[PDB]
């Protein structure tokens, strides 16, 4: 009997949704659409290529964290996009098929989630593949030169889904004046999640212990 409504209901007498717009965003991308295997459980489910999708209360716990900077108008970047859940949710949230000014990227470093991603897109929202400000890239974070680096500009909301080894400073540079960055760093024997803004040119805040796969730099 598990269904997506359900899984959303369940996050919020949780209280891992206190927010309507997480909840009405979510409730706008169904995860089933997303992966195949026990979608609604509350867990991450193996994709291939030694990855997952996040558990639910890991995407609705980040784009909690993002929710004011995903405005319509607004540029976004998640950061291994993987299933395309996040990336689809950015997408609703800032109305990129309505308002042209909206910008959401997706980078994945492997093809075939790259690939995987893109199947789940045209049979939940095929319209998000046919627009000019909406698309998932092939792509590592990593090796992203001064030249696709100034091409990229400059981005309100940054989500990162995968683990790294210190604070990528390509990122703190994709870092728009105001916006977020939610990234976990591995710090000392955990992972912590951490939400970085800038209000000149950055400020470090240190949120909680995470579990996320690892931000691969080949
Ligand atoms: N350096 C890197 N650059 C871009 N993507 C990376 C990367 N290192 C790992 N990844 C990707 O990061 C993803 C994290 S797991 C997937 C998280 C995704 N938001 C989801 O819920 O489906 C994986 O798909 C992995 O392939």
């Amino acid at each position: 009997e598990n269904n997506h409504k359900s899984l959303l209901e369940n996050l919020k007498r949780r209280g891992i949704i206190d927010d309507d717009d997480v909840y009405n965003t979510m409730l706008q991308v169904d995860r089933g659409k997303y992966i195949k295997e026990i979608p609604y459980i509350d867990t991450p489910v193996y994709i291939s290529h030694g990855v997952t999708i996040s558990a639910p209360h890991m995407h609705a716990l980040s784009l909690k964290r993002l929710i004011n900077v995903l405005k319509p108008g607004s540029r976004a970047i998640d950061v291994g996009s993987g299933s395309g859940y996040l990336t689809v949710c950015m997408a609703i949230k800032m109305n990129v098929l309505e308002n042209k000014n909206s910008y959401v990227i997706g980078l994945e470093r492997v093809k075939d989630l790259v690939n995987f991603s893109l199947e789940n897109i045209k049979r939940d929202k095929p319209e998000l593949l046919k627009i000019d400000n909406f698309k998932i890239i092939h792509k590592n974070i990593y090796q992203v030169n001064e030249e696709e680096k100034k091409e990229l500009g400059l981005f309100d909301a940054i989500h990162v889904g995968a683990s790294a080894s210190e604070l990528p400073e390509i990122l703190v540079d994709l870092l728009a004046e105001n916006g977020k960055l939610i990234i976990p760093i591995e710090e000392d024997y955990t992972q912590v999640l951490y939400e970085i803004t800038k209000k000149n040119g950055i400020i470090k805040d240190r949120l909680f212990d995470v579990c996320f796969v690892s931000l691969k730099k080949n």
